């Protein structure tokens, strides 16, 4: 995968979670989110195609996605135990990290 | 993702496979299982938050998930060729590895 | 996951994309494709079980899957922006890379 594809996928999965009903619908979406965050962690963003792989912008771009995946894991564990409303609140809070990570590298 | 989220997801996907009908339902679940095992391989479990990354407990925790993903790949290849009953038997055997890996790090 | 499981999964997801209707059906399939390509990048194929990890056959087998995942990311970004027909054309072109990578390591 590439970068903006992962970002757009995180957005759309957050919306699906916003309109989900049962714990399975929330859980598979959160797993799609984890997959997209992982792929984006392996990606190269628009704002730094030719920086150094050891350049602070480059590796901060990836610590950002590790950070996002941690909150995703919190939300996943909530969804698996059936805590649907708790997981949806965790996801609406995930939105902030998603959006801030997005605009920082558009 | 984090650890117990992946473990709970493997459990739930194994149950879905236990109650699946066609090869697609088994195959996508087995791919969710592979994704969860991969994420858990990248995770830090409850029983060893502050061990060494080169501590035998730490890396054995991860060889365990590599081991699990191998059997998952067997089951996936069975499901893709349409061998639905074969893949479900492979998954009910996957349960043992899943559960033993679980209790070992609760 | 293992190798031929990932290859068969890429084939089947390409067929699902060939018969998809809305952007979500194309997008989740393309994400299953990215996941399978990633797993296969972490796999060991049939034609080189006991080569060197630094053997040119071995690492070329994996640059091939990095290459495949790049086109998958293109198709994902197309699907996320709602460009359904564009993403399906990108996938029917993905088929060539998939098949050539397949026969090269059967
Ligand atoms: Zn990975």
């Amino acid at each position: 995968a590439d970068w903006e594809a992962a970002m757009l996928t995180l957005l759309m999965m957050l919306k699906v979670i916003e309109k989900a009903d049962n714990a399975a619908q929330v859980l598979t979406a959160l797993w799609f989110m984890a997959l997209a965050a992982h792929m984006a962690a392996l990606a190269t963003p628009p704002k730094l195609e030719d920086k150094s792989p050891a350049s602070p912008e480059m590796i901060d771009f990836r610590v950002g996605f590790e950070e996002l995946a941690t909150e995703i894991g919190k939300a996943i564990k909530l969804a698996a135990l059936g805590k649907v409303k708790e997981a949806q609140a965790a996801a609406e809070q995930l939105k902030t990290t998603v959006n801030a990570h997005w605009q920082k590298y558009r």
